[PDB]
């Protein structure tokens, strides 16, 4: 399958990414608390539902939330301000709270059932969000010996996510609050800038965007 691209809502960030976030890939955004990772996730969950000529993939969304940070009314606001029906956009997001890292891992395996269900509908899953990828792993695997154990479990979790992305032509988008190794396909460092702006840099130019009533935009 040919890769698809999802606009982030920001022309600047889209250019940095080579056209938007890619299916058949895991894109990790990382940065400090308040850098805008979850706002970008909310915006992508709307943008993917647009038709392709508007930067979407006519796609549905699966969202795994580890911090109780998903806000349905933020989805509805972004959708309405981009000309989409807020309730239809919200309905196309399958939402699950992960209680711990082991539940988070099961939820990714569980997501395959709905992905298969929707694969040949007119709105297949095209975006899978894990927000936060790492928070439960950081809280649970701590102290001497935890580095190797945590990295091995995360590697398995990321392998599961890579398989879904690659097998079903899905963009996986994950957040990480920040020498450790990482296996996302692309890592984007996000930080606050002047004038309320957020600045994005690819890790291993910079894009600048604002958080607005449309989610994010230049």
């Amino acid at each position: 399958a040919t890769i698809g691209r999802i606009s982030t809502g920001s022309k600047s960030l889209d250019k940095l990414l080579g056209g938007g976030i890619e299916t058949q890939a895991i894109t990790e955004v990382f940065g400090e608390f308040g850098s805008g990772k979850t706002q970008l996730a909310h915006t992508l969950a709307v943008m993917v539902q647009l038709p392709p000529e508007e930067g979407g993939l006519n796609g549905s969304v699966m969202w795994i939330d580890t911090e109780n940070t998903f806000r349905p009314e933020r989805i509805r606001e972004i959708a309405q301000n981009r000309g989409l029906d807020p309730d239809e956009v919200l309905k196309h997001i399958a939402y699950a709270r992960a209680f711990n890292s082991n539940h988070q891992m099961l939820l990714v395996q569980q997501a395959e059932d709905m992905i298969k269900e929707l694969l040949n509908t007119d709105r297949p899953v095209k975006l899978l969000i894990v927000d936060s990828l790492t928070s439960h792993f950081r809280s649970e695997y701590i102290g001497r010996g935890a580095l190797a154990e945590r990295q091995q479990k995360l590697a398995k979790h990321l392998a599961d996510l890579h398989r879904l992305a690659n097998l079903y032509d899905i963009a996986v988008f994950v957040t990480n609050q920040v020498i450790l190794a990482h296996s996302a396909t692309l890592r984007v460092y996000l930080r606050k800038g002047k004038g309320g702006k957020r600045i994005a840099r690819l890790i291993d130019g910079e894009a600048v965007f604002s958080i607005t009533e449309k989610g994010i935009e230049d």
